[PDB]
């Protein structure tokens, strides 16, 4: 009985699979501008359970700024060099000092440790050719922060935070062929699995797909490392030892589409110029990245979607509207797309500023309904399971910082 | 050539029910990260063409500023900590005299950092380049594949970086023109000279629902302008009536509400005052990419680019030619009787011509009563034109004559 603004409106357009173009995009976990999405979220929820141990809460803090520049190298058949490190700024602002004026005391957190530890860990964990003590240097200028002890004790009933804003986060599901090939191909050519079996296969895997009515045409930008091919023969055994296995990947999961299949398009083998990296990754020397400008939250660049701009990775998991709405809209229409009758699920939240979170100013759910479907017959099912994520918002606070979802 | 022209039965954007846009101002940090990557851009490009009469590979869409502290104060308020900025991306940083062997160091740290500085001279008034903001530089040279397929057809035709799209639409509608144009009057050296109060870190939101748009803007103002509370409730009012002029210009039909600096507590006296008329004294950060497309908007109702053209070569990154392509082949064939509204998406493919993209995909909401198969011989041309004229492309960005943000 608690009424929601939850709209749910049927939707007469061509379903996505029916409209004739399809552009996706995926940066995959090695890309510099993935890395450091990566790495925003790492430290943001390193602090959380930095802040959960001492205070059983999580205290103020955005970690959405991390600047990756690109070092210096050399790559070669057989093995290159690694001249400079990776040059890697962690930025943004976290709650450090807390002031009791009251039994006069001054706690102290470790704001700073804590980040460039979580930051090193996260690079250890998805880089397999990357030296993280000689190839790498984490900085630091994070702001850091006091709050009196007053406020702490308030964070601590863990109540439902209000609206600090008029924002708004959208979703949607399913996903389409093109959208599932494009990811699960990335997916797969990072899995531990194929990495033993294909080592020369780096991390900074970037997949652009392009559907032409019923053909799919992949380009994958695949670094290769370059201690495992001694030479340009070895180099395109690997492409095509690569290719094979995407072709066979397509056959499962797009089968009955066309899908052609292109890997690293700008080599020329005349000129020996390839895509040849030491570490397995551009951001060796090659190319720069920072946060929220890859992979939206679904881990999809999609314009034929709607897509909000902001970046979520390192966004205050507490209080900031952007990034808990885009990944509830994702959550919500992931649930209404499961239910019978639904082809194709859209949903946007706008915040009621002063209001709870949970009480948004507006809910729209946009269903495009199977044949022989009444969308009123859908209706109370969807409001269901929206008012159902709402009233469990505080769940999908934990996890964000248990990492149970994706910000990128 | 792979030009796709679709029609578009949907419902055009003014008859939505909803619509949501946003602009950062000039003075925004992260309007201030891409300004200076796209100042550095221009520098090294001038540079560049005066030592070799050619432009060499580098790209600096990479620019973290990390917020400065501060005490604003009416009357005048002082910094406390200041603004660090980093100029980060690729450069060519040195050439090698194969004839003498020796190594040749060109001077991109020195023109970058000046070029830095410069812009924020010209978009932060209020603000001291000595005292209040520290600009470091740690750009770098560029792979050598990457500067490969750079040079590899620079006197032709150059060949796309990377695999990447831009997209484009026209026209604008009501909301997104009120939001545009708001801005760029309250950031206009006409309305700051009259208005010295009046900072430049502005942002400004739109939200229609139907016919009415509620219009919010976030204005930082000076300190040192206004001597007390009253005066600053001056400034607001006064700034308000402007934009409510401008709304009856732009937006007749529309009931337009305005809201400025909401967060204010005229009890408490915690206002909007800056020192420097911008957040980034707030302790507030940014970066390249992080606001405004290249049509200045950021818009959810609409298609977009993750693609950052602010700081990226005008030679061969797509990932800016094309968003500046897609925006001017949009707005042609919006011109064209019978289009109502015009969607262009441009996909390349690494190391073919920028020329020949591996999809120049066209979508059009037709005028009621109007064929498609009318209109679509005439945006193919539209469409063969351009990629016929473009050099043109790089040639404007060069000269300045079009926004990346």
């Amino acid at each position: 009985s608690h009424m929601r603004n939850i709209i749910v409106k049927k939707l007469d357009v061509e379903p996505i699979e029916e409209r004739p173009t399809e552009i996706v995009e995926r940066k995959g976990l090695g890309h510099p501008d993935s890395i450091c999405d990566g790495i925003a979220e790492s430290v943001s929820r390193a602090l959380c359970k930095m802040y959960m141990e001492k205070f059983g809460t999580i205290l103020h803090h955005n970690t959405d700024q991390v600047e990756l520049v690109g070092g210096h190298a050399y790559p070669k058949f057989g093995g290159g060099v690694m001249v400079s490190p990776i040059y890697i700024l962690l930025s943004g602002r976290a709650t450090m000092e807390i002031l009791d004026k009251e039994k006069n005391e001054v706690i102290k957190l470790p704001v700073g440790t804590t980040a460039v530890k979580a930051a090193k860990e996260y690079l250890k964990k998805v880089l397999r050719n990357v030296d993280v003590d000689k190839d790498v240097i984490i900085d630091c200028r994070i702001g850091q922060g006091s709050m009196d002890a007053v406020d702490v004790f308030e964070r601590q009933k863990n109540e439902v935070p209000l609206a600090n804003d008029t924002s708004f986060g959208v979703g949607y599901a399913p996903l389409s062929t093109t959208e599932r090939l494009v990811l699960e191909t990335e997916r797969f050519l990072n899995s531990d699995e194929l990495k033993n079996e294909i080592p020369a296969v780096g991390e900074d895997i970037k997949v652009m797909g392009l559907r032409e009515g019923k053909k799919i045409t992949l380009t994958i930008a695949m670094a290769v490392v370059d201690r495992y091919v001694k030479n340009i023969e070895e180099y395109k055994e690997v492409i095509e030892k690569v290719r094979k296995k995407v072709e066979d990947l397509a056959k499962k999961i797009a089968d009955g589409y066309e899908v052609e299949i292109h890997i690293n398009t700008a080599d020329d083998y005349e000129r020996e110029s390839v895509y040849l990296t030491v570490t397995g990754t551009s951001a060796e020397m090659g190319d720069d990245g920072s946060v929220g400008r890859g992979n939206r939250v679904n881990g999809l660049i999609t314009p034929f979607r709607p897509m909000s701009m902001e970046a979520a990775s390192g966004k205050n998991p507490v209080n900031h509207v952007g990034k808990i709405y885009n990944i509830l809209a994702n959550l919500i229409a992931n649930d209404i797309a499961k239910l019978e009758g639904v082809k194709e699920c859209y949903v946007r939240i706008l915040s009621q500023a002063g209001k709870p979170i949970n009480e948004p100013k507006a809910l729209d759910i946009e269903i495009i309904t199977e044949d022989s479907y009444d969308i009123k017959d859908i209706e109370p099912k969807a409001k269901e399971i929206a008012n159902k994520w709402l009233d469990n918002i505080m769940e999908v606070q934990k996890m964000i910082v248990e990492g149970k979802v994706t910000t990128f």
